[PDB]
């Protein structure tokens, strides 16, 4: 049995936390700048 | 009846917003520093 839609959201879901880290660092900055 | 192109659609569409949301603070940033 294999798949490969698992390694594909798997690359999605890191992705996903890479643009919560980039979220989180503009959020930082917009609150550092006021 | 099953398909999985309309999950990786919504994931396709749920970061879509996401990154309309970070251009949404990039340019609410460019306007607070100017």
């Amino acid at each position: 049995a294999n798949d490969n839609s698992e390694e594909m959201r798997h690359r999605f879901r890191q992705l996903d936390s890479k643009l919560n880290d980039l979220k989180s660092l503009l959020k930082e900055i917009a609150n550092n700048i006021k």
